[PDB]
């Protein structure tokens, strides 16, 4: 079976300019695109994606980061929300796996480039904050018979 | 002192259309294409090639997703062996390293693009089956000074 | 904070004509470029890069292998000494991990393509003695917002 994950491109991201990058380490393992919006996220919406941090010191600083043109995206797979964790690394670029995105592309947490969901619930529920049903995409990959077994 | 190592791209290698780019990868190492030969694997050298699996209930249905258009390779290089299986990852793509082939590129076991030999005795075997030793060629890389110490 | 660490193109990254790849891979990072230049490496001042190893049994070897055009480099970033020793990988490319330099360039130790300093006192070292302090240039990264936290 398959599953849904929510990434998301942070404003570094666009700013370096390194948004196709990104999106092809993951059309590359054969994930389908559901679902891409770009848009520019608003402390109002930011916080509730950050809802698990509410009271936080470092939030307020968090969401001023990420106040800024973002890339939406919805990626299905075979356990996508586990693997598009590890092809990112570690929150710390520094700690990060070489070959990662983060560790390939950034130098600190504050600016590591994407956000992926950890967890099924939470992708559920950033997938349901940041779309609406109607703008997520089903269609069939035509090379199917030769991602999955 | 190199050694010779059997690798295989399976049909969804082909059907995906990444040869050049899983060639470019052991190329990029200063490994040296010996041996390679495009055929349609059938189910009797299939059988050969995958006697360790005789018996066991999965062997059906893994000749049948290897029955297709494949790249027969040989590949030489110091420690190819151990080292073309430490490129390709492990067998499961969810279990595999970021910078591996079945970790950037797959995501089942059933469809890892890519087979390499396991031992000495497994890459002389499998070189056997599939090529006949007029097949394997002999040259020198110019860059070799460059390459080996 | 930055830092600066001395990275050096060995002769068989000249040769296998890998520079910019090599250059593109910390560029990718929001590395800065502090300083830049192409020589040829000479016995006197490889004897100083090596002096550790004066007296050692594969030291006259090495001073060969590296007798030749290398590409002296220094660059600046978070953590940078550590994280460009983690980028090459182990000095042994067999044992580096899959997506570092050594890993995806390099068979043997002998050739493994690029040198790093390994520690903050080392870095002071090797700058000073590959590197006039005036070639050593000062400017700011325009993406500095979208790198640094």
């Amino acid at each position: 079976h398959v599953e849904q994950t929510y990434l998301m491109i942070k404003p570094d991201g666009i700013q370096r300019q390194v948004v196709g990058e990104i999106i092809s380490r993951f059309e590359k393992r054969g994930y389908r695109i559901a679902a891409m919006k770009l848009t520019i996220a608003t402390p109002a919406i930011l916080e509730e994606h950050y809802a698990e941090h509410k009271g936080k010191p470092f939030l307020p600083g968090l969401i001023e980061k990420m106040t800024g043109p973002v890339l939406c995206m919805v990626f299905e797979g075979v356990d996508v929300i586990a693997q598009a964790r590890k092809m990112m690394g570690s929150t710390r670029p520094g700690e990060a796996a070489p070959g990662t995105i983060r560790a390939d592309f950034c130098q600190q947490a504050g600016r590591n480039l994407i956000h992926g969901s950890d967890s099924a619930e939470s992708a559920k529920r950033e997938i349901s904050l940041w779309f609406k049903p109607e703008e997520i995409q089903s269609y069939k990959l035509a090379l199917s018979d030769y991602i999955f077994e």
